[PDB]
DNA sequence: ATTATGACGCT
DNA sequence: AGCGTCAT
């Protein structure tokens, strides 16, 4: 009792753009506003394939990994953005400079940790307490929370959605008020505060919408965010765990959902996150390891200690082309061309990241694949990264994977190639 | 022919 | 170092 840890000694939570592809494309075209619409990469082959789609477009049905011919036969009036292409292959240029403008305001409020292209934790437990200094004592007004929804809340003794988030929030306040709460509830409280003026600034400043999740630990803000989207926020506060996690499918939480959370389900024979309470530590490290199992019998307790890592850049700029069916590159022409390629957008990218974040990537990583071979990276190799320039990159990956080459023909490349990746790693401040 | 990324773990 | 997993 007295010493048995609970998790809740910080305030954590997860930021996640809505549809944010769609929403860059939105802003620059207000045609594309409150439409059905989806963001597609390339035209040619099935009309392109869909990378993000509109909460109107869901609507229909549609969704990404769809081919647009078939999201029209859906929705036939879905609009379509497509990505920019330059030098033959995708250019998500617009879409990273639109997250940097959302990560640098969410930077003013607290430390993040950029989770993806849209998504960031912040550690809100300086803020919150420097937030409590201020408020001294002065209730919490419903109105601070006007996207807010309290997980498991209304319960006991409305028929719209709205309604129904307002009823909640209110017993949720209530008890807060009353002093029947704990003091890590305020602090989620006050969290859920700062993150819908950390989300008004976002909107005012960008036009993007979002959604968040505030609760203790990162596993647990990223899947309150997920449970009122779009444009809305969720508060899980540690009492909601086992009543959330009772019918939660394991596959929800983060990490699990692919072989090892399918390891999780087979091997116990459970389906929900809460029946993993049942199992001691050791029976857990038994089947998953020690790291797994340790991490396991606390997150199934909503206890999680990931901190938030201050990093708001990424580790790794890459560039990669896939060369699916007919079009996998079998001439040595073909290859070095497409490396040249892709290696001018990684100069392209480099320089500009040297002069914006005063550092040099030092190694060069190339990936490829070879037509037959299932997995998505064949071959692995690495070499030195000293001069920021692309036919130098491009000779040097050229060199790397050169005796990948089959063919007893030099000209021609056998097996051949189905992807082709560079990615710059091992940044040095400079 | 579900593409273009990106983080992190294992040995 | 090179491979595998999980995720957006
Ligand atoms: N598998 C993918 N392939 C290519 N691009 C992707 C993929 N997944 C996500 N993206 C891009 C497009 C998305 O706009 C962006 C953020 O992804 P994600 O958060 O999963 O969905 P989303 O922002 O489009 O919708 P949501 O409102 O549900 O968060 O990253
Ligand atoms: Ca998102
Ligand atoms: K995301």
């Amino acid at each position: 009792g007295p010493h048995m840890a609970t998790g809740q000694d910080r305030v954590v939570a997860l930021v996640d753009m809505d549809c944010f592809f769609v929403q860059v494309e939105q802003r620059q075209n207000p045609h594309l506003r409150n439409k059905p619409c989806a963001v597609v990469q390339y035209k040619s082959w099935k009309g392109g394939g869909i990378i993000a789609v509109s909460y109107e477009a869901r609507a229909f049905g549609v969704t990404r990994s769809m081919w647009a011919d078939d999201a029209k036969k859906l929705c036939p009036d879905l609009l379509l953005a497509q990505v920019r292409e330059s030098r033959g292959k995708a250019n998500l240029t617009k879409y990273r400079e639109a997250s940097v403008e959302v990560m640098e305001i969410m930077s003013r409020f607290a430390v993040i940790e950029r989770a993806a292209i849209d998504e960031a934790y912040v550690d809100l437990t300086s803020a919150v307490q420097e937030r409590l200094q201020k408020l001294q004592g002065q209730p919490i007004s419903a109105d601070l929370l006007p996207s807010t929804y309290i997980e498991g809340l209304p319960q006991g003794p409305t028929v719209q959605k709205e309604g129904m988030r307002k009823q909640g929030l209110f017993q949720w306040l209530d008890s807060l008020q009353i002093d029947n709460l704990t003091s890590p509830d305020l602090q989620l409280t006050v969290g859920a505060v700062i993150v819908e003026e950390m989300r008004a600034a976002i909107e005012r400043e960008t036009g993007f919408q979002c959604s968040a999740g505030i609760s203790h630990n990162k596993v647990l803000a990223k899947l309150a965010c997920g449970l009122n989207k779009p444009n809305r926020q969720t508060l899980v506060s540690h009492g909601s765990v086992p009543q959330l996690f009772s019918q939660m499918p394991i596959r929800k939480i983060r990490s699990l959902g692919g072989k090892l959370g399918a390891s999780v389900i087979e091997i116990l024979g459970i389906e929900y996150m809460g029946e993993l309470t049942q199992f001691t530590e050791s029976q857990l490290q038994s089947h998953f390891g020690e790291k797994n199992g340790s991490w396991l019998y606390a997150m199934c307790r909503g206890i999680e200690h990931d901190p938030v890592k201050p990093r708001q850049l990424p580790k790794t700029i890459g560039c990669s082309k896939n060369f699916p069916g007919k079009t996998a590159l079998a001439t040595r022409e073909q290859v070095q061309w497409w490396l040249l390629q892709l290696a001018q957008e990684l100069e392209e990218r480099l320089t500009k990241d040297r002069n914006d974040n005063d550092r040099v990537a030092t190694q060069l990583v190339v990936s490829i694949r070879v037509q037959g071979d299932k997995r998505l990276s064949s071959l692995r190799r690495c070499c030195a990264l000293t001069r920021y320039d692309a036919h130098k990159m491009s000779h040097d990956a050229f060199t790397v994977i050169k005796n990948c080459n089959t063919s007893g023909i030099q000209t021609e490349w056998s097996p051949p190639l189905t992807m082709l990746f560079l990615c710059a790693t091992k940044f040095s401040a400079s």
